RNA sequence: GGCCAGGUAGCUCAGUCGGUAUGAGCGUCCGCCUGAAAAGCGGAAGGUCGGCGGUUCGAUCCCGCCCCUGG
């Protein structure tokens, strides 16, 4: 589950649909951080 | 300045010579619970790992200089 990518396409979405500060800290945790399906990738890459 | 062990979460500190810090205890948030709490149980948030550069697809971990504590 490497190949295109789709996730980033999902975080740039919430990302643009981010209305306060508090919002964009909660899409910066689920599309960015540790438990991200993004770096969860990046765990992988192991 | 020399030589050195360190600087890691809000506090006090472990831990790692390339893709997860499974970080711990306590602090913060939610649920069950209570009139409202706390404990308990369950579920989460939060670290640019001392700064600035160097190497690699990728550095808290390797190279150089430097900031401050034991020296
Ligand atoms: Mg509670």
């Amino acid at each position: 589950m490497l190949s295109p990518t789709t996730a980033v396409d999902a975080a740039q979405q919430a990302i643009a649909l981010a209305d306060t500060l508090d919002v964009l800290a909660r899409v910066k945790t689920e599309h960015l951080g540790d438990r991200s399906p993004l770096a969860l990738a990046r765990q992988a890459l192991a």
